[PDB]
C-alpha cells in the first residue's frame, strides 16, 4: 500500500492500532493514522466513482445520536455506514433535555453501548461527549460538539487540500503550503481544528478578519508551538490582514467561513462584514492559478454563485469527500480483523 | 419472454431508456415505460404473495426527503427500497423553512446527490422539486408536490384498474372503460393526474361533484386533447352529474376522493352499479365510504394502497437497476 | 436442543409460534418460554463470541413508537438489524398527530401490507388491540398503558433464570425468593413479571410505603397461579415497609426515601443475591452499587437485545437454528 506513491502504508499494522479507537479530537489521529485515513479515503473515492462494490464493512450495526440538527453531517455518516454495507439506528430531532429524560449520560451510553458496535454522537455540550466516551463499552466518533471538536470535518478538509497539494505531507523545508482563513476566525471552529492539524506540516497562515472576529491567541500559540517543533516557524509563518486584496495573494488555499447574522450587534455590522469578505470572480483574479477554494458549507453570501463556475472552486468536491473520509475512518476503526486481500484497493 | 396480457415487453430496451430517469410528472412515463412498470409491478406482486426472494435491487443507497408529513407514502417508499434489498437514509418531520435553514435548494441537492444513488422527495412547494431535479446529479422520484404531481399514486391507481380491466391497454374502439370520479374534483389532484393518464386510452369519464368543487376546465381540455389523439373523443366521453344514482350507472370504476353527506358511498348507493364495478380511494377516507363497503367484494381501496408497494418497487428497479441481462429481471 | 435438563423441539415450537402476535406475557406458554430462553442464550453466546448473528435476513419490519421510549425503540431496532433484517421507523410522533383523524383500523390494514411485521408502542391500551384485529401481520407490543410489556417481562425472566436456572424446574424443594421494591402500585413491570414468576415455585416480598403497594388484582393472580402448581402457602406472599426485613433470604432484588439501595443496605442479603432494575434509575440505586458484583441491572438491559432477537427469530422465521 502506497500514498503519493512515496509513503509505504502497512494498513494491517495501522488497523491493529486503530481497532476500536474512539475519535473525539483531531489530536487522537497521529501521522501514521492520518496516512492510513488518506490512502483508504482515496480507495473509496476511486471505487465509488467507478460504480464498484463498496461493501468493505458489512456485519456491523451503529447507533447515530444527533442531539442538535446537523442534517448534512448526519446524512454523510448514514451514507458512509450504509455504502460500507452496515446498518444504523438513528436518534435525531431530539436535544440533551428531551433525549436524557432525566436519566444520566453515563447510564444512557452504558446501555446503548450494549446494543451496537459503535456510536456516532453529535451534541452541542462538550461535557456530554467526554462522559459518553468514559461510559461507553464501544468506540465513539464525535460528529461535532460545542468545544469546536469535529475531527471528520478537519480530516475531510485535509484530504481535499492534500488532493491538490500532496507535498503538504512531505515536511519539506522547500515545499511550503500557504493558506488564507477568511471571515469569522473567532467562531469558525472548523478553522481552529484544521489550523491545529495543518500546523503539524510546513504551512504559512493568512488570518483574514475584522478585529472583533480574529483568530484566538489560543490557536495561534498552538500553531506556533507545532511549527517550531518541526523547525518551520518564522516571522512570516502567521500574517494578519483585514481585507481580501492583501489576504488572498500567494496562498494555495482559500478557506471561507460562515459569517452568521446572530454574531453581530445589529444587521448594520453584519452587512458591513458580509459583502466586505464576499468572494467574487473579481476578488479571485489576483490569486495563484493553482488556488483552491474550500468552505465547510452551508455558504450563504460568503461565496457568490458565479464562483461555483470558477475551476478554483472545490467546496462541493470537499462536501462530497466527507463520504470517502467517513467510510475510511469507519472501516479502519470497526473492521473486525485484517488480511491484506480484504483492504479497499482500486 | 416478457408479456403483459398479450403485449411483448423488451424490458432490456425499456430499462436502457429509463436508467437514471427522474420521475416528477405522470407525463415523464410513455406507453413502453407504462407497460414495463405494469409487467414489473405484477412480478413483485406475485413474488411477495408467494413469500419468494424480493431482492432485485441490492447495493443501492437512497435518501428519502419528506418536507411535509405524508407518513403512509413515506413508509410505502421505505418498504419498497428495503424489500428490493437496498438501504435508505431518512429526512422527515422537517418543513421547507426548517430544513433549508436559509441555504439554497440548489446547494442542498448538489451536496446530498453526492452521498446517494437516488432521492425520494416530497415537498408542498412545486418550485423546490424542479430546482432539486436541475441541481441533483442523481435521479429524483417525486413522492408528491403542491402542483398535484404524484406520479407513483397515478401509476398505482392505473395498475389497480388494469388488474380488473386489462382491456384498458388495448385502445380497442369496442372495449371502452367508464370511470366515475366522486367528491372534491377541484382540490383532489389525484383525479387530475389519473385523468391525464387514463385519457391516453379508450376511457369515458363521469365527474360527480358539488358545485364549487367540480373538475377544472384545465383537466377537461387535457382529457379531450388526449382522447382526440387516439380518436376516442365523443360528446359522450365526458359527462357531469351532481348525484350518485346518475353518477354511478354503467361505470367500471368508482374513484372516491377526500371531499373536505351527499357524496357518501353506502351498500345502498352501490346496488344500482354494474356487477364488475371496483371502488378505488387514494386514502385516507373519513366518511366518503362507510365501513359497511369495506366488506363489499367491489371494494378494492386497501388492495390499491397495497399495490403502491409493488409499483414503487417496480419503478425503483426500472430506474436504478445497474443491469445488462434479461435473465436478471423478475420473471416469476 | 437442551437447557442442560429439558429437551426442546424448536421445529415444533416455531410451527406454533410462526406469525404469532405478542401483546401480553400470557400469550407465551411454557414450551414457548423455553424456546425463547434457549434461543435467547444462543444469541447471547453468538454475539459475545463476535460470530455471525444474521439468522433472520430477508424481513422488513415497521417500528411504530407513538411515545418517547427511545431505549426500547433502539433495543428493538438493534435486534432487527443484528438479525440482518431491515426496519422502517415511525417515531417522535404521538397518537393525535400520527392518526391525523384517520382510524387505527385503516392505518394498520394499510401499513401491514407494506412489511412482514410491526413493533408498536402506544400509551393507549385500546390502540394496540385495534392494531392486532386490523393487521394482516404479527404485532409485538413494545409497551402500552395497560402495563402490557411482554419483552420487558421476558428479559427480566431470562436475567433471573441465568443466575437461578432451577426456577424452571417447578421443584417443591427449589424455591426462588424475590423482593419487589418501590412503587408496586404504578410499576407495571412488577405486575407483568409477578404474573410470569407466579407460574413457578416463587415466594414474593412486596416492599413499599403502603399508599404504593401491589394491587389486590395482582396478588389474586399470583395466588391462582401458585395454587395451580401446588406452590401456595401462608409464606408465598409477604408485605414489608422496610428493606432490612424486605431483603432477607431473597435471591432477587427488583428495584423500581427509605427504599434507596446502598452497599450498606446489601450487607445482610444472601451472597447469591442479584439486583434487577428495568431502568432508568434516579436515586433508588446509588452509583456505588453499580460496582457491587450482585448488581446486574446493566446485564439485564443488555439481555433485552438477545431476548428481542430470539422472539423476532421464533415468530418471523421460515425454516439451521442458532447454535453454540
Ligand atoms: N441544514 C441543511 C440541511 C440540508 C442538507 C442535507 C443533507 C446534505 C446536504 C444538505
Ligand atoms: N397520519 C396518518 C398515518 C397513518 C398511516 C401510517 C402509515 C401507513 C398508513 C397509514
Ligand atoms: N431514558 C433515556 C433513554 C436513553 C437511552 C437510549 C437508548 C438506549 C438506552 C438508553
Ligand atoms: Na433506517
Amino acid at each position: 500500500f502506497y500514498i503519493n506513491s512515496k509513503y509505504k502504508i502497512d494498513l494491517d499494522k495501522i488497523m491493529t492500532k486503530m481497532k476500536n479507537k474512539s475519535v473525539i479530537n483531531i489530536d487522537d489521529v497521529d501521522d501514521e493514522e492520518l496516512l492510513a485515513i488518506l490512502y483508504t479515503s482515496k480507495q473509496f473515492e476511486k471505487i465509488l466513482k467507478n460504480n464498484e462494490d463498496s461493501k468493505y464493512l458489512e456485519n456491523k450495526v451503529f447507533c447515530s445520536v444527533f442531539l442538535e440538527p446537523s442534517t448534512r453531517t448526519r446524512c454523510s455518516f448514514d451514507a458512509a455506514i450504509l455504502k460500507l454495507g452496515s446498518k444504523v439506528l438513528n436518534i435525531t430531532d431530539m436535544n440533551s433535555t428531551s433525549f436524557y429524560k432525566g436519566e444520566t449520560v453515563e447510564d444512557a451510553f452504558k446501555i446503548l453501548s450494549t446494543y451496537v458496535d459503535g456510536i456516532i454522537y453529535r451534541d452541542p455540550s462538550k461535557k456530554n461527549v467526554d462522559i459518553a466516551v468514559s461510559s461507553s463499552s464501544k468506540p465513539i466518533i464525535n460528529a461535532g460538539n460545542g468545544t469546536g471538536e469535529h475531527p471528520t470535518q478537519s480530516l475531510l478538509d485535509f484530504y481535499t487540500i492534500h488532493n491538490y497539494f500532496p507535498f503538504i505531507l512531505d515536511r519539506n523545508i522547500n515545499k511550503k503550503l500557504n493558506i488564507a482563513f477568511v471571515g469569522d476566525l473567532k467562531n469558525g471552529r472548523t478553522v481552529h481544528s484544521l489550523s491545529k492539524l495543518l500546523s503539524r506540516y510546513n504551512v504559512s497562515f493568512n488570518f483574514v478578519s475584522c478585529k472583533s472576529l480574529n483568530i484566538p491567541k489560543d490557536i495561534v500559540n498552538t500553531i506556533t508551538y507545532n511549527l517550531k517543533k518541526n523547525n518551520f516557524y518564522s516571522d512570516d509563518s502567521i500574517k494578519y490582514f483585514d481585507n481580501l486584496e492583501e489576504g488572498l495573494e500567494d496562498v494555495h488555499i482559500i478557506y471561507m467561513t460562515r459569517i452568521q447574522k446572530e454574531r453581530f450587534t445589529d444587521v448594520d455590522e453584519y452587512n458591513q462584514y458580509k459583502n466586505a469578505f464576499i468572494l467574487s470572480n473579481k476578488t479571485l483574479e489576483n490569486t495563484r492559478d493553482d488556488t483552491k477554494i474550500l468552505h465547510p458549507l452551508p455558504r450563504v453570501n460568503e461565496i457568490k454563485v458565479e464562483v461555483d463556475s470558477n475551476p478554483k472552486s472545490v467546496y462541493f468536491t470537499q462536501a462530497e469527500n466527507g463520504l470517502y473520509v467517513r467510510m475510511a475512518l469507519l472501516y479502519l476503526i470497526f473492521s473486525s480483523t485484517s488480511s491484506a486481500w480484504s483492504h479497499p484497493q482500486f
